[PDB]
């Protein structure tokens, strides 16, 4: 059958879903532009709850396939508050960037143009795709937070980050020891160093991706033994 020119999914598949919002929500700009008068009576982040992700036709997709690095667009929609009564939206985006952040817990987020979004729970409905994030960009984006903020820092600080790291549960994800690290090493230093190509002190440099640039070289077995 026919498949989306956005995210390559069957509009015949069965498992196909559609994004829903309720009656009210509003635009991006709209959301904004009433927050603007509720501060008037700065640019804070927001909180995202009962969210959704979806091309620009509504078909709900994964955050992390590779759809947002590639310059397809995702939309996305929620209730919002500014920072535990949101706002509904809807078609938000799209998404420039999602990341990591932080009680030990490592929360997805997104960027847009215009604002930030921390995710909560998802929808129901997109709850399984959103529980479908895969461990190595999940893995990725740890990484890339943690040496954003110590660029110091050697791979004993780096194994301890990633196994202290708790998944939030929607992302139906194991803890995580050395050898999640270790199993995706290429990966890892392939998003690290696209991530330095990309923008703007370099955290490719930095001594612990030394080491796993070099741990990324040798077999699975063998990165084990060094373990
Ligand atoms: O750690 C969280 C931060 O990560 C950065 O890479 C993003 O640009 C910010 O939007 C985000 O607030
Ligand atoms: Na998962
Ligand atoms: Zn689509």
């Amino acid at each position: 059958g026919p498949k989306c020119i956005q995210c390559g999914q069957y509009l015949d598949d069965p498992d196909l879903k559609y994004g829903q919002h309720p009656p009210d929500a509003v635009d991006e700009p709209q959301m904004l532009t009433n927050e603007k008068l509720s501060i008037f009576d700065a640019l804070p982040q927001h909180k995202l709850t009962c969210f959704s992700v979806y091309c620009k036709h509504g078909h709900l997709c994964p955050i992390d396939t590779g759809l947002i690095e590639k310059n397809i667009e995702l939309f996305f929609s929620g209730s919002a508050k500014p920072i535990p009564g949101g706002v509904n939206g809807k078609n938000l985006g799209p998404i420039n960037e999602w990341w990591i952040t932080g009680g030990e817990k490592a929360l997805i987020g997104f960027s847009t143009s215009f604002a930030e979004y921390i995710l909560m729970d998802p929808s129901p409905e997109y709850a399984p795709i959103f529980g479908l994030m895969q461990e190595k960009i999940y893995i990725s984006k740890i990484v890339v937070e943690f040496l954003q903020s110590n660029s110091d820092s050697t791979y004993e600080d780096l194994i301890n980050k990633i196994e202290t790291t708790v998944p939030p549960s929607g992302l139906n994800l194991n803890r995580f020891t050395e050898d999640s690290l270790l199993r995706h090493a290429q990966f890892v230093v392939e998003q690290v160093e696209s991530y330095d190509e990309a923008g703007d002190q370099p955290i490719f440099l930095t001594p612990c991706m030394r080491d796993l640039i070099k741990l990324a070289g040798v077999t699975l077995g063998q990165r084990r033994a060094q373990a």
